[PDB]
RNA sequence: UCGAAGGUCCUUCGUUU
RNA sequence: UCGAAGGUCCUUCGUUU
Protein backbone atom coordinates (compact mmCIF):
# COMPACT_ATOMS: atom_id res chain seq x y z
CA UNK A 1 0.00 0.00 0.00
CA UNK A 2 1.70 3.19 -1.33
CA UNK A 3 1.51 6.23 1.00
CA UNK A 4 1.85 9.99 0.42
CA UNK A 5 2.60 12.44 3.26
CA UNK A 6 1.66 16.12 2.90
CA UNK A 7 2.43 19.02 5.22
CA UNK A 8 -0.02 21.91 5.68
CA UNK A 9 1.96 25.11 5.37
CA UNK A 10 0.84 28.03 7.45
CA UNK A 11 2.76 31.29 7.10
CA UNK A 12 1.55 34.79 7.91
CA UNK A 13 2.42 36.85 4.83
CA UNK A 14 0.22 39.82 5.67
CA UNK A 15 0.12 40.56 9.40
CA UNK A 16 -2.25 43.27 10.57
CA UNK A 17 -0.54 46.41 9.11
CA UNK A 18 -0.39 48.04 12.59
CA UNK A 19 -2.57 50.83 11.27
CA UNK A 20 -5.41 48.30 11.08
CA UNK A 21 -4.44 47.14 14.54
CA UNK A 22 -5.71 49.99 16.67
CA UNK A 23 -5.89 47.92 19.82
CA UNK A 24 -2.38 46.57 19.21
CA UNK A 25 -3.38 42.99 20.08
CA UNK A 26 -0.69 40.28 20.09
CA UNK A 27 -0.07 38.57 16.76
CA UNK A 28 0.31 34.81 16.60
CA UNK A 29 2.33 33.85 13.50
CA UNK A 30 1.99 30.14 12.59
CA UNK A 31 5.63 29.97 11.45
CA UNK A 32 6.83 30.75 14.98
CA UNK A 33 5.93 27.25 16.12
CA UNK A 34 7.43 24.01 14.83
CA UNK A 35 4.39 21.78 15.49
CA UNK A 36 2.01 21.61 12.52
CA UNK A 37 -0.60 19.34 10.91
CA UNK A 38 -0.32 17.04 7.93
CA UNK A 39 -2.73 15.15 5.71
CA UNK A 40 -2.16 11.45 5.02
CA UNK A 41 -3.51 9.87 1.81
CA UNK A 42 -3.39 6.80 -0.44
CA UNK A 43 -3.87 8.40 -3.84
CA UNK A 44 -1.88 11.67 -4.05
CA UNK A 45 -3.34 15.19 -4.09
CA UNK A 46 -4.07 17.06 -7.36
CA UNK A 47 -1.92 20.18 -7.13
CA UNK A 48 -3.80 22.96 -5.45
CA UNK A 49 -2.72 26.57 -5.76
CA UNK A 50 -1.76 28.18 -2.43
CA UNK A 51 -4.69 30.01 -0.82
CA UNK A 52 -5.32 32.50 2.04
CA UNK A 53 -7.31 31.90 5.20
CA UNK A 54 -8.34 34.99 7.12
CA UNK A 55 -7.69 34.82 10.81
CA UNK A 56 -7.75 37.47 13.51
CA UNK A 57 -3.98 37.83 13.18
CA UNK A 58 -3.96 38.49 9.44
CA UNK A 59 -3.84 36.79 6.06
CA UNK A 60 -2.46 33.27 6.41
CA UNK A 61 -1.35 31.48 3.27
CA UNK A 62 -2.02 27.77 3.11
CA UNK A 63 0.33 25.62 1.05
CA UNK A 64 -0.17 21.89 0.65
CA UNK A 65 3.28 20.48 0.13
CA UNK A 66 4.50 16.91 -0.30
CA UNK A 67 7.07 16.11 2.39
CA UNK A 68 7.55 12.34 1.87
CA UNK A 69 6.49 9.86 -0.83
CA UNK A 70 6.27 6.14 -1.64
CA UNK A 71 6.80 4.68 1.85
CA UNK A 72 4.50 2.64 4.09
CA UNK A 73 4.71 1.79 7.79
CA UNK A 74 3.07 -1.32 9.30
CA UNK A 75 -0.61 -1.50 10.31
CA UNK A 76 -0.71 -0.63 14.03
CA UNK A 77 0.83 2.76 13.18
CA UNK A 78 -1.74 3.16 10.39
CA UNK A 79 -4.42 2.38 12.94
CA UNK A 80 -3.07 4.75 15.67
CA UNK A 81 -3.11 7.79 13.34
CA UNK A 82 -6.84 7.27 12.85
CA UNK A 83 -7.39 7.69 16.60
CA UNK A 84 -5.59 11.05 16.39
CA UNK A 85 -7.65 12.04 13.35
CA UNK A 86 -10.80 11.28 15.33
CA UNK A 87 -9.45 13.06 18.41
CA UNK A 88 -8.77 16.16 16.28
CA UNK A 89 -12.20 16.13 14.63
CA UNK A 90 -14.33 14.63 17.45
CA UNK A 91 -12.76 15.75 20.75
CA UNK A 92 -10.98 18.96 19.67
CA UNK A 93 -13.40 19.98 16.93
CA UNK A 94 -16.99 18.77 16.55
CA UNK A 95 -8.01 10.93 4.15
CA UNK A 96 -6.20 11.22 7.50
CA UNK A 97 -5.04 14.23 9.54
CA UNK A 98 -2.05 13.97 11.89
CA UNK A 99 0.34 16.23 13.90
CA UNK A 100 3.95 16.81 12.76
CA UNK A 101 7.04 18.29 14.45
CA UNK A 102 10.64 19.18 13.47
CA UNK A 103 13.58 16.78 13.92
CA UNK A 104 15.51 20.34 9.64
CA UNK A 105 13.11 17.74 8.26
CA UNK A 106 9.60 16.82 9.50
CA UNK A 107 8.32 13.65 11.24
CA UNK A 108 5.17 12.55 13.12
CA UNK A 109 4.84 14.26 16.49
CA UNK A 110 6.20 12.08 19.30
CA UNK A 111 5.02 14.51 21.97
CA UNK A 112 1.31 14.74 21.24
CA UNK A 113 -0.07 11.42 22.20
CA UNK A 114 1.54 11.41 25.58
CA UNK A 115 0.09 14.52 27.13
CA UNK A 116 -3.37 13.17 26.54
CA UNK A 117 -2.42 9.64 27.61
CA UNK A 118 -0.60 11.32 30.44
CA UNK A 119 -3.96 12.51 31.69
CA UNK A 120 -5.78 9.55 33.21
CA UNK A 121 -6.90 18.03 46.14
CA UNK A 122 -5.67 19.74 48.07
CA UNK A 123 -5.24 20.99 51.66
CA UNK A 124 -1.76 22.25 50.87
CA UNK A 125 -2.61 24.94 48.33
CA UNK A 126 -2.71 25.26 44.56
CA UNK A 127 0.54 26.60 43.18
CA UNK A 128 0.57 29.05 40.29
CA UNK A 129 3.30 28.42 37.72
CA UNK A 130 3.57 31.22 35.17
CA UNK A 131 5.18 28.88 32.61
CA UNK A 132 2.19 26.51 32.64
CA UNK A 133 -0.25 29.10 31.30
CA UNK A 134 2.06 30.77 28.77
CA UNK A 135 0.76 28.91 25.75
CA UNK A 136 -2.34 27.26 27.03
CA UNK A 137 -5.90 26.18 26.53
CA UNK A 138 -7.89 26.07 29.77
CA UNK A 139 -11.24 24.59 30.72
CA UNK A 140 -13.33 25.53 33.76
CA UNK A 141 -13.91 22.52 36.02
CA UNK A 142 -16.90 23.95 37.85
CA UNK A 143 -19.48 24.17 35.03
CA UNK A 144 -20.66 22.63 31.73
CA UNK A 145 -19.59 19.08 32.58
CA UNK A 146 -21.47 17.67 29.55
CA UNK A 147 -19.47 19.58 26.94
CA UNK A 148 -16.73 21.63 28.71
CA UNK A 149 -15.92 25.08 27.31
CA UNK A 150 -12.33 25.80 26.26
CA UNK A 151 -10.44 29.09 26.06
CA UNK A 152 -7.05 30.42 24.93
CA UNK A 153 -5.16 32.20 27.68
CA UNK A 154 -5.10 35.74 26.29
CA UNK A 155 -3.38 37.52 29.15
CA UNK A 156 -2.09 36.95 32.63
CA UNK A 157 -3.28 39.84 34.78
CA UNK A 158 -0.65 40.16 37.47
CA UNK A 159 -2.09 43.08 39.42
CA UNK A 160 -5.28 41.06 39.71
CA UNK A 161 -5.92 38.46 42.43
CA UNK A 162 -9.08 36.51 43.47
CA UNK A 163 -9.75 39.24 46.07
CA UNK A 164 -9.83 41.91 43.34
CA UNK A 165 -13.17 43.62 42.70
CA UNK A 166 -15.62 41.55 40.69
CA UNK A 167 -16.76 43.43 37.54
CA UNK A 168 -20.49 42.77 38.16
CA UNK A 169 -22.35 44.63 40.96
CA UNK A 170 -23.94 41.59 42.61
CA UNK A 171 -20.58 40.31 43.87
CA UNK A 172 -17.69 42.04 45.69
CA UNK A 173 -14.84 39.69 44.77
CA UNK A 174 -14.11 36.74 42.49
CA UNK A 175 -13.59 34.67 45.64
CA UNK A 176 -17.10 35.65 46.72
CA UNK A 177 -18.67 35.09 43.30
CA UNK A 178 -17.35 31.58 43.03
CA UNK A 179 -18.18 30.82 46.67
CA UNK A 180 -21.73 32.11 46.34
CA UNK A 181 -22.68 30.69 42.95
CA UNK A 182 -20.67 27.46 42.69
CA UNK A 183 -19.84 26.82 46.37
CA UNK A 184 -16.11 26.98 45.62
CA UNK A 185 -13.38 27.93 48.11
CA UNK A 186 -9.91 28.99 46.93
CA UNK A 187 -6.80 27.67 48.65
CA UNK A 188 -4.67 30.29 46.91
CA UNK A 189 -5.66 33.93 47.34
CA UNK A 190 -2.49 35.43 45.83
CA UNK A 191 -2.80 33.90 42.34
CA UNK A 192 -3.16 36.15 39.30
CA UNK A 193 -6.13 35.99 36.95
CA UNK A 194 -6.49 34.98 33.33
CA UNK A 195 -7.90 36.83 30.32
CA UNK A 196 -9.33 34.52 27.67
CA UNK A 197 -10.19 34.28 23.96
CA UNK A 198 -12.31 31.82 21.95
CA UNK A 199 -12.97 31.12 18.23
CA UNK A 200 -13.50 27.46 17.21
CA UNK A 201 -15.27 26.55 13.94
CA UNK A 202 -16.33 29.11 11.34
CA UNK A 203 -15.43 29.76 7.68
CA UNK A 204 -12.04 31.44 7.22
CA UNK A 205 -12.00 31.73 3.42
CA UNK A 206 -13.83 35.10 3.48
CA UNK A 207 -13.33 37.88 6.01
CA UNK A 208 -15.69 38.17 8.94
CA UNK A 209 -12.46 38.66 10.90
CA UNK A 210 -27.77 41.17 8.09
CA UNK A 211 -27.59 39.06 11.26
CA UNK A 212 -30.59 37.09 12.52
CA UNK A 213 -31.95 36.72 16.06
CA UNK A 214 -30.15 33.53 17.04
CA UNK A 215 -26.94 35.07 15.67
CA UNK A 216 -27.31 38.54 17.25
CA UNK A 217 -27.55 36.76 20.59
CA UNK A 218 -24.40 34.74 20.07
CA UNK A 219 -22.64 38.00 19.15
CA UNK A 220 -23.38 39.24 22.67
CA UNK A 221 -22.51 35.86 24.22
CA UNK A 222 -19.20 35.55 22.39
CA UNK A 223 -18.48 39.17 23.32
CA UNK A 224 -18.99 38.58 27.05
CA UNK A 225 -17.13 35.29 26.78
CA UNK A 226 -13.98 37.11 25.65
CA UNK A 227 -14.28 39.64 28.46
CA UNK A 228 -14.27 36.86 31.08
CA UNK A 229 -11.54 36.77 33.71
CA UNK A 230 -10.82 33.28 35.07
CA UNK A 231 -9.18 31.73 38.15
CA UNK A 232 -6.20 29.38 37.46
CA UNK A 233 -6.90 27.17 40.50
CA UNK A 234 -10.42 26.54 39.21
CA UNK A 235 -9.20 25.74 35.70
CA UNK A 236 -7.71 22.61 34.16
CA UNK A 237 -4.97 22.83 31.50
CA UNK A 238 -5.69 21.01 28.22
CA UNK A 239 -2.76 18.84 26.97
CA UNK A 240 -2.72 20.39 23.47
CA UNK A 241 -1.12 23.85 23.60
CA UNK A 242 -2.94 26.93 22.28
CA UNK A 243 -0.39 27.38 19.49
CA UNK A 244 -1.26 24.04 17.89
CA UNK A 245 -4.94 24.65 18.62
CA UNK A 246 -4.90 27.86 16.53
CA UNK A 247 -3.71 25.82 13.56
CA UNK A 248 -6.29 23.11 14.23
CA UNK A 249 -9.31 25.42 13.83
CA UNK A 250 -8.31 26.26 10.25
CA UNK A 251 -8.51 22.58 9.33
CA UNK A 252 -12.23 22.51 8.49
CA UNK A 253 -11.83 25.53 6.19
CA UNK A 254 -8.69 24.11 4.55
CA UNK A 255 -10.12 20.61 4.06
CA UNK A 256 -13.22 22.26 2.61
CA UNK A 257 -11.05 23.87 -0.09
CA UNK A 258 -9.41 20.57 -1.03
CA UNK A 259 -12.82 18.95 -1.59
CA UNK A 260 -14.25 21.94 -3.49
C1' U B 1 -21.92 26.98 24.27
C1' C B 2 -26.04 24.45 26.05
C1' G B 3 -31.15 25.41 26.58
C1' A B 4 -36.49 27.59 26.90
C1' A B 5 -40.90 29.71 24.67
C1' G B 6 -44.16 32.10 21.15
C1' G B 7 -45.39 32.47 16.01
C1' U B 8 -45.31 31.19 10.64
C1' C B 9 -45.39 28.08 6.59
C1' C B 10 -44.70 23.10 4.40
C1' U B 11 -44.93 17.50 4.33
C1' U B 12 -47.71 12.96 5.98
C1' C B 13 -51.97 11.18 8.35
C1' G B 14 -56.42 10.76 11.63
C1' U B 15 -61.45 12.90 12.39
C1' U B 16 -68.13 13.29 9.59
C1' U B 17 -72.68 9.81 7.14
C1' U C 1 -64.18 21.51 11.80
C1' C C 2 -61.20 19.63 15.51
C1' G C 3 -56.58 16.96 15.85
C1' A C 4 -51.72 13.77 15.44
C1' A C 5 -46.66 13.03 13.89
C1' G C 6 -42.30 15.21 11.51
C1' G C 7 -39.84 19.37 9.49
C1' U C 8 -38.70 24.80 7.72
C1' C C 9 -37.97 29.80 8.89
C1' C C 10 -38.79 34.24 11.90
C1' U C 11 -39.06 36.46 16.67
C1' U C 12 -38.42 36.74 22.11
C1' C C 13 -35.81 35.00 26.47
C1' G C 14 -32.44 32.24 29.87
C1' U C 15 -27.33 30.52 30.30
C1' U C 16 -20.62 32.93 31.08
C1' U C 17 -17.26 36.94 34.58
Amino acid sequence: QPCYLYVIGMVLTTPLPDELNFRRRKLYPPEDTTRCFGILTAKPIPQIPHFPVYTRSGEVTISIELKKSGFMLSLQMLELITRLHQYIFSHILRYCVLPLNVVSTLDIDFKFMEDIEKSETKETPFVFKLEDYQDAVIIPRYRNFDQPHRFYVADVYTDLTPLSKFPSPEYETFAEYYKTKYNLDLTNLNQPLLDVDHTSSRLNLLTPRPLSSAEKRKAKWESLQNKQILVPELCAIHPIPASLWRKAVCLPSILYRLHC
